[PDB]
DNA sequence: GCGAGACTCCGCGCTGCGACGTCG
DNA sequence: CGACGTCGCAGCGC
């Protein structure tokens, strides 16, 4: 009762005899072998319940001849696909990676019910360290721990199957896993049970972590030509812009040392020196209304930030699809946050900066729009779709908070953040532009969620009690969220949790905290992660229930990933292509004949997701670009 | 294995560059 | 003195 591989392709009958009890099974685990040579499956083991490891090889030698390897193909997929009335579960860890490996190396698109114990572990706790097969082990199987002992990429967050860098054979590595992950797995749904987050698991996480390996297949298309042309205005934008510092300060210095520019900014110009010289973007905010200099290193760090960490990522990630005939960004999805939203890595597509203007030429220059945006473009002929939940957070605590003035001013008012604004300038809310838009919304979700006097200060370039007084003044105009959050935090205080609209759980010891900065702490954390996990929750369980709404249509593919391999093995385009989630907006890919088809899907679909006391309101765009979008009435 | 400090008081998140160190 | 290295910040996003 150790370790026991059972190399099912050994012998026909030994395979016959496997395929006969895979296929009775209503559990199982799978562990993909992948070896370098390389994104070479070279087998995958097969695991439903004690120690023993059926390896079902895709390549050697051992094997019966009569075992052709479109024969074992064959096999492969008819046991990892259903027939849509028999219930299937799949353990499989890292599933995102691993279907993607399946369906572009082996050509198996899975079709089943998955379970990864890495978003099991998440779901019970979600500050925990990103899971590791060694720490799932560690933690549920510690007796099983020397199996991974030798083995040195259990530690690792890839499969230690999917880790072809490892001295080990694909084999073993692939065996030992689908052992422990299957065993592992039953401990954690007995877990997600006792927390009541089962069905969480299975109708919306899970289905989440499907829907991003449809996005992650897809990729996001990118012109290289629409960004090389932004980062020649930039570059020009720049070199004017340092020249033109050099002669306010009366000699060149580094924009990149605070020391430099706290020297000619105070030092020097004698500059009002506000614990002081920090160059932050709070005090240039409020210096640049008395030299200009302040406001050209503003615009030199949003400038250099694009190029450095915008332009330059995006032109080195960018891959051919020779298929769509464009280029196209893939990203990597990340789903194992404190709040349950999702975002992405290599590159951080959801870091590209919003529309800005920069003033170029001579006579005061001429405006120039920079949307680094309208560089993500769709396939020849497609169209992007973005549906964004209208102030979801803010609809969210009204619906907590039964607070009828927030409800007031979400049914009726105009925009929250242009009205913080002219209340702040003493201004028209029309003549608020963007830059002072998203100030006044900081400020706004700052004061809501427990922002100080002092910071809020350093923000409206005003001293702290005269900050005070906006605070105090929110209050008193919003006592109904003011309730909730006292109710929050004494809640948890008790239960040392919150939790979300779907029952997820954040634990925050730190509540019961002495030292008061700890205390404060978690009593932010608890009142927010309530509000913005439960916007995460919505926009998973309305990504799910769209995804599941276009595959009912024949004409869709389920990602450019699948159908590229159906050309492969005289498919014009059509459905609509998950690309990118943005916390309370959704881009898909579509094609022109279902822009309308799959705008009304997604509509539908994004506005009753859940049943809030207040309305969820949906606004659909479209465009030739993600900057370039215009409203849809859908 | 404990929990200094006076350091830390909107929340969530990713990453290229700079500051200080190191090998030679 | 230079190349290469490492960790955290401060830039941007929701
Ligand atoms: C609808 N009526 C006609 C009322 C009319 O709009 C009056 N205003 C204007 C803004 N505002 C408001 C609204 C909300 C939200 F709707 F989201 F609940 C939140 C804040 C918050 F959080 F920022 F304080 C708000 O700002 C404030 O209340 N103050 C005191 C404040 C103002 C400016 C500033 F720079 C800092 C604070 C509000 O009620
Ligand atoms: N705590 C906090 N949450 C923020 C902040 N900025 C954004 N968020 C969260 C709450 C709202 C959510 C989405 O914000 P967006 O800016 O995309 O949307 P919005 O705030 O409703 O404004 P708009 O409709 O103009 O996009 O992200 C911030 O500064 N602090
Ligand atoms: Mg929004």
């Amino acid at each position: 009762e150790s370790l026991s591989i059972i190399d099912v392709a050994s012998d026909q009958n030994l395979f016959q005899t496997f395929i006969k009890e895979w296929r009775c099974k209503k559990r199982f685990s799978i562990s993909l072998a992948c070896e370098k040579i390389d994104t070479l499956v070279v087998g995958l083991a097969v695991c439903w319940g004690g120690r023993d490891a059926y390896y079902f090889s895709l390549g050697s030698g051992g094997l019966d001849p009569s075992l052709t390897l479109k024969d074992r193909m064959w096999y492969l997929q008819s046991c990892l696909r259903k027939e849509s009335d028999k219930e299937c579960s799949v353990v499989i860890y890292d599933f995102i990676q691993s279907y993607k490996i399946l369906l572009l190396s082996c050509g198996i698109s899975l079709e089943q019910s998955y379970e990864d114990p890495k978003v099991a572990c998440w779901l019970l706790d979600p500050d925990s360290q990103e899971p590791t097969l060694h720490s799932i082990v560690t933690s549920f199987l510690p007796h099983e721990l020397p199996l991974l002992e030798g083995m040195e990429t259990s530690q690792g967050i890839q499969s230690l199957g999917l880790n072809a860098g490892s001295e080990h054979s694909g084999r073993y590595r692939a065996s030992v896993e689908s052992i422990l992950i299957f065993n592992s797995m039953n401990q954690l749904n007995s877990l997600l049970q006792k927390e009541n987050l089962q069905d969480v698991f299975r109708k919306v996480e899970m289905p989440s972590q499907y829907c991003l390996a449809l996005l992650e297949l897809n990729g996001i298309g990118f012109s290289t030509a629409e960004c090389e042309s932004q980062k020649h205005i930039m570059q020009a934008k720049l070199d004017a812009i340092e020249t033109q510092a050099y002669q306010l300060a009366g000699h060149s210095f580094s924009f990149t040392s605070s020391d430099d520019i706290a020297e000619v900014l105070f030092l020097e110009l004698k500059l009002p020196p506000g614990g002081q010289f920090s160059t932050s973007k709070d005090v240039l905010n409020k210096l640049k209304a008395l030299h200009p200099l302040p406001g050209l290193i503003l615009e030199w760090r949003r400038i250099t930030n694009a190029i450095t960490k915008v332009v330059f990522p995006l032109q080195r990630e960018k891959c051919l699809n020779p298929f769509l005939g464009m280029e196209r960004i893939y990203p990597v999805s990340q789903s194992h946050t404190a709040t349950g939203r999702i975002t992405f890595t290599e590159p951080n597509i959801q870091n590209v900066p919003r529309d800005f203007e920069i003033k170029m030429g001579g006579s005061g220059g001429m405006p120039f729009s920079i949307s680094m945006r309208h560089a993500f473009v769709p396939f020849p002929g497609g169209s992007i779709l973005a549906a964004d939940y209208s102030q979801l957070e803010l609809r969210i605590l009204a619906h907590l908070s039964h607070d009828r003035r927030l409800i007031q001013v979400l049914n009726t008012g105009a925009d929250v953040f242009r009205s913080i604004a002219a209340e702040w300038k003493m201004i028209e809310p029309e003549s608020v532009g963007d830059d002072l838009r998203q100030q006044a919304k900081q400020i706004c979700y700052g004061i809501i969620y427990g922002m100080g006097a002092k910071s809020l200060g350093e923000q409206m370039g005003i001293k702290e009690n005269d900050a005070a007084c906006y605070i105090d003044s929110f209050k008193s105009r919003y006592t109904g969220i003011n309730q909730f959050m006292t109710e929050t935090v004494k809640n948890c205080k008790r239960d040392g949790f919150v939790q979300t609209i779907l029952g997820r759980r954040r634990y925050l010891p730190g509540i019961k905290d002495n030292n008061p900065y700890r205390k404060a702490h978690a009593e932010r954390q608890a009142i927010n992660t309530i509000v913005q996990g439960s916007a995460a929750d919505i926009v998973k369980i309305a990504t799910v229930n769209i995804q599941k709404q276009l595959e009912t249509f024949h004409s869709t593919f389920k990602s450019h990933g699948h159908r590229e391999g159906m050309l492969q093995s005289g498919c014009p385009i059509r459905g609509g292509f998950f690309i990118l989630q943005l916390h309370d907006e959704l881009l898909y890919e579509v094609a022109e004949e279902d822009v309308v088809q799959v705008a009304q899907i997604v509509k539908n679909e994004m506005e009753s997701a859940v049943k809030l006391s207040v309305k969820l309101k949906v606004k659909v765009k479209i465009g030739a670009s993600w900057g370039e979008l215009k409203d849809f009435d859908v």
